[PDB]
């Protein structure tokens, strides 16, 4: 139909949204600590510990399947990174605190984000 032709349009605008989004808290973590995903080889306990792993290279491989259906989930990914990692490793650990200034720098991202969302549509 002429209708699933124009939600799949949507969508695929979306994903380029959230692209852009995602590259942008990316660059907000330039140590590259949460790129990819937490390695079980070396944390062999981590999955007793958090039960939603999330991580960069995992929500670009989401976002290019267009499997983010709205910035509502794209936002629950990316903030699964932040509260895994800030209930994982303690206050004083660098892990901890790059958790903190990518969540206190994506807040501003995020916050157009869903003006552009809201406003294009």
């Amino acid at each position: 139909s002429m209708e699933q032709v124009a939600m799949e349009l949507r969508l695929t605008e979306l994903t380029r949204l959230l692209r852009s989004v995602l590259d942008q808290l990316q660059d907000k973590d330039p140590a590259r600590i949460f790129a990819q995903p937490v390695s079980l080889k070396e944390v062999p306990d981590y999955l007793d510990h958090i039960k939603h792993p999330m991580d960069f290279a995992t929500m670009r491989k989401r976002l290019e399947a267009q499997g983010y259906k709205n910035l509502h989930e794209f936002e629950e990914d990316f903030d699964l990174i932040i509260d895994n990692c800030m209930k994982y490793n303690a206050r004083d650990t660098v892990f901890y605190r790059a958790a903190v200034r990518l969540r206190d720098q994506g807040g501003v991202v995020l916050r157009q984000a869903r003006r552009e969302v809201d406003s294009i549509g």
